[PDB]
């Protein structure tokens, strides 16, 4: 939640929003197989991401599980896990086939796996 990462959201290619979460992402294969998070944040770090991203034109859409499985299991300038990289790809490919306000609700097409949930679950 820096000056430095907010400086770097004007890049990402979405934002997955949704207590609130943001995760700035982007794609660039010419670095890394898998997309990677520049910016991230919560509450109203959450929200200073998506005013930027807004300003900029950038897509913002709301897919709570994938937001919050996002920003507990990637840092700043890391790939996502391999187990989020069909789901990010499908909210990368919509995001790249639109034509030329609230965030766009995108239904996740399967299941966030298991090892990747429950961060506040409490397990008995």
């Amino acid at each position: 939640a820096q000056r430095r990462m907010m400086a770097e959201v004007p890049n990402a290619d979405v934002i997955v929003v949704n207590e609130h979460y943001a995760v700035a992402v982007k794609y660039d294969v010419k670095r890394s197989a898998a997309p990677f998070v520049i910016a991230k944040g919560v509450d109203d770090v959450a929200f200073k991401i998506r005013e930027v991203a807004r300003e900029y034109n950038i897509a913002i859409v709301s897919a709570p599980p994938l937001a919050r499985a996002i920003y507990h299991t990637t840092k700043l300038d890391q790939q996502i896990p391999e187990g989020l990289f069909t789901a990010v790809a499908q909210v990368l490919a919509y995001v790249f086939q639109l034509r030329q306000r609230k965030p766009i609700p995108i239904p996740l097409n399967q299941p966030i796996p298991d090892d990747l949930k429950y961060h506040h679950h409490h397990h008995h």
